[PDB]
Protein backbone atom coordinates (compact mmCIF):
# COMPACT_ATOMS: atom_id res chain seq x y z
CA UNK A 1 0.00 0.00 0.00
CA UNK A 2 0.99 3.64 -0.75
CA UNK A 3 0.34 5.69 2.48
CA UNK A 4 0.31 8.86 0.30
CA UNK A 5 -2.60 7.36 -1.77
CA UNK A 6 -4.70 5.30 0.64
CA UNK A 7 -7.80 7.57 1.16
CA UNK A 8 -10.87 8.15 -1.03
CA UNK A 9 -11.93 11.75 -0.28
CA UNK A 10 -15.68 12.38 -0.36
CA UNK A 11 -18.03 15.17 -1.29
CA UNK A 12 -21.01 14.50 1.04
CA UNK A 13 -24.32 16.21 0.18
CA UNK A 14 -27.26 16.61 2.59
CA UNK A 15 -30.41 17.56 0.66
CA UNK A 16 -33.29 19.66 2.12
CA UNK A 17 -35.17 16.47 3.16
CA UNK A 18 -32.11 15.30 5.15
CA UNK A 19 -31.61 18.83 6.60
CA UNK A 20 -35.27 19.05 7.79
CA UNK A 21 -35.84 15.47 9.05
CA UNK A 22 -32.36 14.30 10.15
CA UNK A 23 -30.75 17.67 10.86
CA UNK A 24 -33.96 18.92 12.61
CA UNK A 25 -33.39 22.15 10.62
CA UNK A 26 -29.89 22.66 12.12
CA UNK A 27 -26.49 22.64 10.33
CA UNK A 28 -24.53 21.39 13.42
CA UNK A 29 -26.97 18.43 13.87
CA UNK A 30 -26.78 17.65 10.10
CA UNK A 31 -22.94 17.74 9.92
CA UNK A 32 -22.33 15.86 13.23
CA UNK A 33 -24.61 12.99 12.05
CA UNK A 34 -22.67 12.71 8.76
CA UNK A 35 -19.15 13.11 10.24
CA UNK A 36 -19.92 10.30 12.78
CA UNK A 37 -21.55 7.99 10.19
CA UNK A 38 -18.59 8.37 7.69
CA UNK A 39 -16.04 7.82 10.49
CA UNK A 40 -17.76 4.53 11.61
CA UNK A 41 -17.92 3.48 7.94
CA UNK A 42 -14.21 4.41 7.59
CA UNK A 43 -13.40 2.01 10.55
CA UNK A 44 -14.90 -0.95 8.57
CA UNK A 45 -12.86 -0.08 5.45
CA UNK A 46 -9.56 0.90 7.14
CA UNK A 47 -9.52 -2.36 9.19
CA UNK A 48 -10.28 -4.59 6.15
CA UNK A 49 -7.28 -6.56 4.79
CA UNK A 50 -8.29 -6.74 1.07
CA UNK A 51 -5.76 -9.58 0.37
CA UNK A 52 -6.26 -11.07 3.93
CA UNK A 53 -2.67 -9.93 4.77
CA UNK A 54 -1.10 -6.44 4.88
CA UNK A 55 -3.15 -4.73 2.15
CA UNK A 56 -5.14 -2.69 4.73
CA UNK A 57 -5.40 0.93 5.87
CA UNK A 58 -7.55 2.00 2.86
CA UNK A 59 -10.44 4.23 3.76
CA UNK A 60 -12.63 7.25 3.28
CA UNK A 61 -12.69 10.82 4.61
CA UNK A 62 -14.98 13.79 4.09
CA UNK A 63 -13.43 16.62 2.07
CA UNK A 64 -16.65 18.72 2.08
CA UNK A 65 -20.25 18.61 3.32
CA UNK A 66 -22.74 20.57 1.15
CA UNK A 67 -25.86 21.44 3.19
CA UNK A 68 -28.98 22.23 1.15
CA UNK A 69 -31.24 24.07 3.64
CA UNK A 70 -34.18 24.64 1.29
CA UNK A 71 -35.63 22.97 -1.90
CA UNK A 72 -34.08 23.91 -5.26
CA UNK A 73 -36.39 26.23 -7.27
CA UNK A 74 -37.02 24.74 -10.74
CA UNK A 75 -38.58 26.09 -14.00
CA UNK A 76 -41.57 24.15 -15.57
CA UNK A 77 -40.36 20.83 -17.04
CA UNK A 78 -36.99 21.20 -15.23
CA UNK A 79 -35.92 18.73 -12.52
CA UNK A 80 -33.15 18.84 -9.86
CA UNK A 81 -32.22 16.22 -7.22
CA UNK A 82 -32.91 18.84 -4.48
CA UNK A 83 -36.30 20.06 -5.88
CA UNK A 84 -39.35 19.93 -3.52
CA UNK A 85 -41.30 17.35 -5.54
CA UNK A 86 -40.58 13.63 -6.09
CA UNK A 87 -39.96 12.40 -9.68
CA UNK A 88 -41.52 10.74 -11.72
CA UNK A 89 -44.57 10.47 -9.44
CA UNK A 90 -45.14 13.64 -7.27
CA UNK A 91 -47.88 11.84 -5.26
CA UNK A 92 -45.12 9.58 -3.77
CA UNK A 93 -42.90 10.36 -0.79
CA UNK A 94 -39.83 9.44 -2.89
CA UNK A 95 -38.22 9.57 -6.33
CA UNK A 96 -37.65 6.42 -8.38
CA UNK A 97 -34.19 5.56 -6.87
CA UNK A 98 -32.36 5.00 -10.24
CA UNK A 99 -33.69 8.32 -11.66
CA UNK A 100 -32.60 10.13 -8.44
CA UNK A 101 -29.02 8.78 -8.65
CA UNK A 102 -28.85 9.78 -12.38
CA UNK A 103 -30.24 13.30 -11.53
CA UNK A 104 -27.85 13.76 -8.58
CA UNK A 105 -24.90 12.75 -10.90
CA UNK A 106 -26.08 15.25 -13.56
CA UNK A 107 -26.45 18.19 -11.09
CA UNK A 108 -23.23 17.48 -9.12
CA UNK A 109 -21.05 16.85 -12.21
CA UNK A 110 -18.61 19.80 -11.85
CA UNK A 111 -17.97 19.08 -8.13
CA UNK A 112 -17.88 15.24 -8.69
CA UNK A 113 -15.06 15.64 -11.25
CA UNK A 114 -12.77 16.97 -8.44
CA UNK A 115 -13.32 14.22 -5.79
CA UNK A 116 -12.81 10.46 -5.48
CA UNK A 117 -16.59 10.01 -4.70
CA UNK A 118 -19.74 12.13 -4.24
CA UNK A 119 -22.45 10.74 -1.92
CA UNK A 120 -26.01 12.03 -1.53
CA UNK A 121 -27.77 11.70 1.87
CA UNK A 122 -31.56 12.08 1.65
CA UNK A 123 -34.73 11.37 3.64
CA UNK A 124 -37.32 9.69 1.43
CA UNK A 125 -39.23 6.44 1.51
CA UNK A 126 -38.13 4.56 -1.64
CA UNK A 127 -40.63 1.98 -2.81
CA UNK A 128 -40.40 -1.62 -1.55
CA UNK A 129 -37.75 -1.11 1.18
CA UNK A 130 -34.89 0.23 -0.98
CA UNK A 131 -32.32 2.13 1.13
CA UNK A 132 -29.73 3.30 -1.39
CA UNK A 133 -28.03 2.96 -4.77
CA UNK A 134 -24.54 3.47 -6.29
CA UNK A 135 -22.50 3.07 -9.50
CA UNK A 136 -19.83 0.31 -9.64
CA UNK A 137 -19.88 -3.42 -8.85
CA UNK A 138 -22.90 -4.02 -11.13
CA UNK A 139 -23.45 -7.34 -13.04
CA UNK A 140 -19.39 1.10 -15.09
CA UNK A 141 -18.57 3.67 -12.35
CA UNK A 142 -17.39 3.91 -8.76
CA UNK A 143 -14.20 5.41 -7.19
CA UNK A 144 -12.44 8.18 -9.29
CA UNK A 145 -14.56 10.26 -11.69
CA UNK A 146 -15.21 8.42 -14.94
CA UNK A 147 -16.98 10.54 -17.57
CA UNK A 148 -20.17 9.36 -19.26
CA UNK A 149 -21.72 11.49 -22.00
CA UNK A 150 -25.44 11.74 -21.16
CA UNK A 151 -27.48 11.80 -24.48
CA UNK A 152 -30.50 13.08 -22.43
CA UNK A 153 -28.41 15.45 -20.25
CA UNK A 154 -26.42 16.77 -23.31
CA UNK A 155 -23.23 16.93 -21.13
CA UNK A 156 -20.66 14.75 -19.35
CA UNK A 157 -21.67 13.33 -15.95
CA UNK A 158 -19.34 11.34 -13.66
CA UNK A 159 -20.08 7.86 -12.37
CA UNK A 160 -18.32 8.27 -8.94
CA UNK A 161 -21.62 8.59 -7.08
CA UNK A 162 -24.03 6.96 -4.68
CA UNK A 163 -26.88 7.73 -2.30
CA UNK A 164 -28.25 6.77 1.10
CA UNK A 165 -31.76 7.40 2.48
CA UNK A 166 -32.24 7.22 6.30
CA UNK A 167 -36.03 6.89 5.93
CA UNK A 168 -37.74 3.49 5.43
CA UNK A 169 -41.40 2.39 5.97
CA UNK A 170 -42.46 5.74 7.46
CA UNK A 171 -39.64 6.04 10.01
CA UNK A 172 -36.01 7.02 10.61
CA UNK A 173 -33.76 3.97 10.37
CA UNK A 174 -31.39 3.15 13.31
CA UNK A 175 -27.91 4.65 13.12
CA UNK A 176 -26.54 1.05 13.15
CA UNK A 177 -28.79 0.45 10.03
CA UNK A 178 -27.77 3.74 8.24
CA UNK A 179 -24.01 2.85 8.74
CA UNK A 180 -24.65 -0.43 6.88
CA UNK A 181 -26.53 1.26 3.95
CA UNK A 182 -23.60 3.67 3.34
CA UNK A 183 -21.00 0.87 3.77
CA UNK A 184 -22.90 -1.25 1.15
CA UNK A 185 -23.29 1.68 -1.36
CA UNK A 186 -19.62 2.65 -1.01
CA UNK A 187 -18.87 -1.10 -1.39
CA UNK A 188 -20.43 -0.94 -4.90
CA UNK A 189 -18.33 2.23 -5.57
CA UNK A 190 -15.22 0.29 -4.43
CA UNK A 191 -16.07 -2.45 -7.00
CA UNK A 192 -17.98 -5.10 -5.01
CA UNK A 193 -21.09 -6.82 -6.44
CA UNK A 194 -23.81 -8.43 -4.30
CA UNK A 195 -22.82 -11.56 -2.37
CA UNK A 196 -24.53 -14.57 -4.05
CA UNK A 197 -26.40 -17.37 -2.09
CA UNK A 198 -24.52 -19.89 -4.30
CA UNK A 199 -21.24 -19.18 -2.43
CA UNK A 200 -21.69 -20.21 1.23
CA UNK A 201 -18.31 -18.57 2.17
CA UNK A 202 -19.76 -15.18 0.98
CA UNK A 203 -23.35 -15.65 2.24
CA UNK A 204 -23.18 -17.62 5.56
CA UNK A 205 -26.19 -18.94 7.53
CA UNK A 206 -27.40 -17.06 10.67
CA UNK A 207 -25.73 -19.61 13.03
CA UNK A 208 -22.41 -19.14 11.09
CA UNK A 209 -22.27 -15.33 11.71
CA UNK A 210 -24.93 -14.37 9.14
CA UNK A 211 -24.63 -12.26 5.98
CA UNK A 212 -21.83 -9.86 5.00
CA UNK A 213 -22.46 -6.15 4.13
CA UNK A 214 -22.71 -6.83 0.31
CA UNK A 215 -25.71 -9.16 0.70
CA UNK A 216 -28.62 -7.73 -1.45
CA UNK A 217 -31.10 -7.92 1.52
CA UNK A 218 -30.59 -5.40 4.39
CA UNK A 219 -28.95 -6.63 7.57
CA UNK A 220 -29.50 -5.16 11.07
CA UNK A 221 -26.00 -4.86 12.62
CA UNK A 222 -26.70 -7.53 15.29
CA UNK A 223 -25.05 -10.56 13.53
CA UNK A 224 -21.24 -11.08 13.56
CA UNK A 225 -20.69 -10.72 9.77
CA UNK A 226 -23.13 -7.81 9.13
CA UNK A 227 -20.47 -5.04 9.49
CA UNK A 228 -17.81 -6.87 7.41
CA UNK A 229 -16.90 -7.50 3.77
CA UNK A 230 -17.08 -11.13 2.47
CA UNK A 231 -14.13 -12.83 0.65
CA UNK A 232 -16.12 -12.22 -2.61
CA UNK A 233 -16.27 -8.45 -1.87
CA UNK A 234 -12.58 -8.44 -0.80
CA UNK A 235 -11.50 -10.11 -4.12
CA UNK A 236 -13.50 -7.54 -6.21
CA UNK A 237 -12.44 -4.47 -4.14
CA UNK A 238 -8.77 -5.61 -3.96
CA UNK A 239 -8.61 -5.44 -7.79
CA UNK A 240 -10.34 -1.97 -7.79
CA UNK A 241 -7.98 -0.47 -5.13
CA UNK A 242 -4.88 -1.79 -6.99
CA UNK A 243 -6.08 -0.11 -10.24
CA UNK A 244 -7.65 3.09 -8.67
CA UNK A 245 -5.61 4.34 -5.63
CA UNK A 246 -2.87 5.87 -7.82
CA UNK A 247 -5.57 7.56 -9.96
CA UNK A 248 -7.49 9.51 -7.27
CA UNK A 249 -6.71 8.39 -3.67
CA UNK A 250 -4.95 10.89 -1.36
CA UNK A 251 -3.01 10.84 1.95
CA UNK A 252 -5.11 10.36 5.14
CA UNK A 253 -5.75 13.66 7.02
C1 LIG B 1 -28.49 -1.61 2.52
C2 LIG B 1 -29.26 -2.67 1.52
C3 LIG B 1 -28.46 -4.09 1.60
C4 LIG B 1 -29.06 -1.78 0.06
C5 LIG B 1 -30.24 -2.65 -0.82
C6 LIG B 1 -30.30 -1.97 -2.35
C7 LIG B 1 -29.11 -2.15 -2.81
O1 LIG B 1 -28.49 -3.23 -3.12
N1 LIG B 1 -28.38 -0.98 -2.96
O2 LIG B 1 -27.11 -0.97 -3.44
C8 LIG B 1 -31.78 -2.65 -0.30
O3 LIG B 1 -32.21 -1.43 -0.19
N2 LIG B 1 -32.34 -3.61 -0.09
C9 LIG B 1 -33.81 -3.69 0.38
C10 LIG B 1 -33.86 -4.41 1.86
O4 LIG B 1 -33.39 -5.36 2.02
N3 LIG B 1 -34.62 -3.37 2.57
C11 LIG B 1 -35.00 -3.85 4.02
C12 LIG B 1 -34.67 -2.81 5.23
C13 LIG B 1 -36.44 -4.04 3.90
O5 LIG B 1 -37.06 -3.09 3.73
N4 LIG B 1 -36.98 -5.36 3.99
C14 LIG B 1 -38.37 -5.68 3.89
C15 LIG B 1 -38.54 -6.74 2.72
N5 LIG B 1 -39.89 -6.38 2.07
C16 LIG B 1 -34.66 -4.69 -0.68
C17 LIG B 1 -34.61 -3.72 -2.11
C18 LIG B 1 -33.91 -5.98 -1.05
C19 LIG B 1 -36.01 -4.79 -0.27
ZN1 LIG C 1 -26.51 -3.10 -3.62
Amino acid sequence: PDPMKNTCKLLVVADHRFYRYMGRGEESTTTNYLIELIDRVDDIYRNTAWDNAGFKGYGIQIEQIRILKSPQEVKPGEKHYNMAKSYPNEEKDAWDVKMLLEQFSFDIAEEASKVCLAHLFTYQDFDMGTLGLAYGGSPHGGVCPKAYYSPVGKKNIYLNSGLTSTKNYGKTILTKEADLVTTHELGHNFGAEHDPDGLAECAPNEDQGGKYVMYPIAVSGDHENNKMFSQCSKQSIYKTIESKAQECFQERS
